[PDB]
């Protein structure tokens, strides 16, 4: 019944999204389970959040 997620970008999950790539930048399937229990996030999310930065690492738009 409660699985406990959001999808909605807040400057504090944009971060911790962020910075869980420039620790480890390919860690996936494992990681984004690990990344999720930590706050309170999706996992469809997290999974294309990290799809997104791997193109623009540290480029221009993050």
């Amino acid at each position: 019944r409660r699985r406990k997620k959001r999808t909605s970008i807040e400057t504090n999950i944009r971060v911790a999204l962020e910075k869980s790539f420039l620790e480890n930048q390919k860690p996936t399937s494992e990681e984004i389970t690990m990344i999720a229990d930590q706050l309170n996030m999706e996992k469809e999310v997290i999974r294309v959040w990290f799809c997104n930065r791997r193109q623009k690492e540290k480029r221009i738009d993050i």
